[PDB]
């Protein structure tokens, strides 16, 4: 059903997103890479995991890698790719291989990318194509200690040498992808390389009315017009918080207490994100809170924020700004900053 939280894996669990399918099939066929890129809790991971259900590959979770130690090696990475892939025996059975992996034998410590990468395409010209996915792969510049070179390497050589195989990097730090794959700097491997791109945006009015619609409709429950069309109005076309209220709908019965929950369940997150950000530089949070008040100009943020005690100077409020951006918090348009997710601008409000 759509209203549950626990992951989609599957296509038939995945509400619409044909075009971005499709897109995605299209874009393996014309590039050795394709970028996957939109705002967090848009749909990427959900979109990927039923797009690899029915193809042979592998999803490498990025962020789940860096979030121990704030740093990845070789190792780790290398038996992640191992234990992604296994139990290979189930992998073969699905796809019915009769290749063996070497390197799955073999201690990590001992494993180079390469030797790894070689068989997984030696296991595509059987299968004809197999996909390796690096899900928030801006995270992989916290991989070594050359900010991820190696891996832009590897994905230079792959692109080149590695026919059958075929690599999708995920983002919602869009911005930040770009800056870690660097294809317009002659120091980057993967310089003049070209990779395709398949943008995920929010679900438009109808189609999230639909949504909430269908959620309701699997377990025989009719919700009035009005609450649906309120219910967009607040969390406006992201998945992810829609599933939330769907739920909270379903345990509560009544909008005003499963919107209640949602906004709570949604502060918590995003307060904890804010955590991290805060961390770095308060005055990255003391801009969200800003724009989110309708303080979303340049002079109207520098302002507000300088009679709040912090006078901001003019360089580091353009990089502070445009880092925002590149970590895809806020967008800028028509001369305008606004918070990417408007459910992040309720909890910035409070
Ligand atoms: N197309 C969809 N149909 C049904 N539920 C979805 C869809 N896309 C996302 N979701 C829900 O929203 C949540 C957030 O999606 P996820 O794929 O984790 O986002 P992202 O990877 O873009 O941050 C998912 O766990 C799932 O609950
Ligand atoms: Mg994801």
């Amino acid at each position: 059903m759509l209203f549950d939280l626990r992951p989609k894996t599957r296509r038939e669990d995945i509400f619409d997103r044909e075009e971005e399918s499709r897109k995605l099939e299209e874009s393996l066929e014309n590039y050795p890479l394709t970028l996957l890129l939109g705002i967090r809790r848009v749909g990427k991971s959900s979109l990927l995991r039923a797009f690899l259900n029915e193809r042979p590959g592998i999803l490498i979770d990025c962020r789940e890698l860096y979030a121990e130690r704030g740093h990845i090696t070789r190792e780790e990475l290398i038996k992640e790719l191992q234990s992604t892939i296994s139990p290979f025996q189930k992998f073969q059975s699905k796809f019915k291989i009769s290749l063996n992996l070497k390197f799955l034998t073999l201690e990590p410590r001992k494993l180079s990318l390469r030797e790894v990468f070689r068989e997984l395409n030696d296991l595509g010209e059987e299968l004809g194509e197999f996909i390796v996915a690096f899900d928030e792969a801006q995270y992989l510049r916290f991989y070594g200690s050359r900010g991820g070179k190696e891996l832009l390497a590897l994905f230079a050589y792959a692109y080149d040498s590695l026919p059958n195989l075929k690599i999708i990097l995920t983002g919602s730090e869009v911005g930040l992808l770009h800056d870690f794959l660097k294809i317009t700097d002659y120091e980057s491997p993967l310089y003049g390389r070209i990779a395709g791109e398949v943008l995920v945006k929010p679900f438009d009015k109808d189609t999230s009315v639909e949504f909430l619609k269908r959620g309701f409709r699997e377990v025989n429950l009719d919700v009035p017009e009005n609450e649906i069309e309120e219910a967009v109005e607040l969390l406006d076309g992201i998945p992810g918080w829609l599933v939330v209220f769907g739920v909270e709908y379903l345990r509560n019965g009544d909008f005003g207490r499963a919107m209640k929950r949602t906004l709570e369940v949604a502060k918590g997150l995003i307060m904890g994100e804010l955590e991290e950000l805060r961390r770095r530089s308060p005055r990255y949070v003391d801009i969200l809170r800003a724009i989110a008040l309708g303080y979303n100009r340049w002079s109207l943020i520098r302002d507000y924020l300088a009679v709040k005690g912090t006078k901001i100077p003019e360089p580091r409020l353009y990089a502070l700004l445009e880092n925002l951006k590149k970590m895809n918090w806020i967008v800028e348009e028509d001369n305008t900053y606004k918070i990417a997710d408007p459910v992040v601008a309720t909890v910035l409000r409070i």
